[PDB]
């Protein structure tokens, strides 16, 4: 590419990677989402966490893909793997799920960090730390809260519903 | 001091030994707000509840501090202790915390006023009663009724949830 | 802790030593800015100064506190210690203490810095970069402009008048 | 009086005195003010302070004087004197003759506020704490500071000058 200067095959080849994976996330939380909007869950707070969810994993993927074209990099699209389960259970399971989720995507965004880190690309340093780390650190940290007040009301029904009208 | 009249060197003492028992107060408040704050504990309307007191406490010491130089007496600050837990345990655990330390200070401004009469210093005494007399008193009543309410809900943790997200 | 993902004992500790720095460094400003505001002393826009430092170390130390819970560390307090005087003579000889200070600080910042860079910790990286290292460099410069125009004043009663009328 | 109640005879008296300081004072504060007035001094800020603090002055005693009549006490009114001097000096000589003549007047405030307490007259204190006391105290600090940036001041004929248009 006439624009690509201090850009690594590595790098390229993991930001790929990293947009299946983001995608991948947006279609867990879809999933996520209609299942809480089952007649026989019906938990549409919940619902609506996890939509909102999907649509900042997309936004992420684009953002990825946005930035591998600036940098001259070239988008490969892969298949996607459906989400690992088709029912989520509890409200708490459901949570339980997302911060595995989380977790992964952002222990991914670090092994690119240090990727990039390696292969001394500061603009990739600073595209990371800018639109990614911070925004996962704070949405793990919003999960654990939820996670602990879900804990906290197991009972269990009232807890469910509870929580759903008074936090979500 | 040129502007110092009628202010005794026990009163202007005692108000600096006032001032370091405020901003202990404003610590442990910084203390009790940021534990609420904590993945695992995780209760924002408490940690809120908390954080706004600091806000108070230091407040009262720089009225403090701003009187005392009114006066021509001369701050001398001191080493502040750190607050006498590392963790605070239930909402109720730390409510029962914050009265008692209300109390102490509410008991050390009943002191400064007894001394200020003692010393006939009726500028103290109307500072007192106008700042910090009633506000304490508000503010005593305000726990106290907290108190009662969280011990009507204690089962715990829904209590505790619900105090939360209903008063707090 | 269930959120917390590559952060280190290290800078956990580290992160609970700055905090006592910057509550310390904004107890040594609210001790400058009630000594200016003596009625022997009196420069109103020097007391002014040094207050607002006050406010921005401790809320330093807020961000601190926030980000160490973002992170699923734990705040663990000390003692504060009083400030190094009782009374800071000239306008000077108070922007030369604040001064070293405010290098002490950035100094404490640099080393967390080295230590998360150590730890491969791009988020306390981040975290640094864009809430403290630009902060302090500014100020540290605003310090020394002050600095050098207060020493071009010093004739001397007159010099701390103009300053404290004309640029604070 | 059909209103009377709980009102000394000696507290009426130490009223009617106290009527005839703010008088006093209110008349040494027009000659401070027409002084600088003079071409031949020809201070304007210095004195529009003064002019302000005879205005404070007849307002107070007008504040005793309502007062008096609400407790059914008799307004007795006495010569005034003139005041202490003819020409008041420096500006620095002013604000010294003025911190003196506001002590004598907190002086006679606490003396009545003493009278008040031994009569067991709490409606006479409330008032006394409430109209004079601190407004005395603040107007005492603010004349310790003016007094103290005047003699940093002190060569002279600039320092007066300065203060003039920068303070004042
Ligand atoms: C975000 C989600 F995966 F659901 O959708 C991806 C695509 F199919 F591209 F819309
Ligand atoms: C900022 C300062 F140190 F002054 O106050 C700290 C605390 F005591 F916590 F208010």
């Amino acid at each position: 590419s006439q624009i690509r200067q201090n850009y690594s095959t590595e790098v390229e080849a993991a930001v790929n990677r990293l947009v299946n994976l983001y995608l991948r996330a947006s279609y867990t939380y879809l999933s996520l989402g209609f299942y809480f909007d089952r007649d026989d869950v019906a938990l549409e707070g919940v619902c609506h966490f996890f939509r909102e969810l999907a649509e900042e994993k997309r936004e992420g993927a684009e953002r990825l893909l946005k930035m591998q074209n600036q940098r001259g990099g070239r988008a490969l699209f892969q298949d996607l793997q459906k989400p690992s389960q088709d029912e989520w259970g509890t409200t708490l399971d459901a949570m339980k799920a997302a911060i595995v989720l989380e977790k992964s995507l952002n222990q991914a965004l670090l092994d690119l960090h240090a990727l990039g880190s390696a292969q001394a690309d500061p603009h990739l340093c600073d595209f990371l730390e800018s639109h990614f780390l911070d925004e996962e650190v704070k949405l793990i940290k919003k999960m654990g809260d939820h996670l602990t007040n879900i804990q906290r009301l197991v009972q269990a029904g009232l807890g469910e519903y509870l929580f759903e009208r008074l936090t979500l």
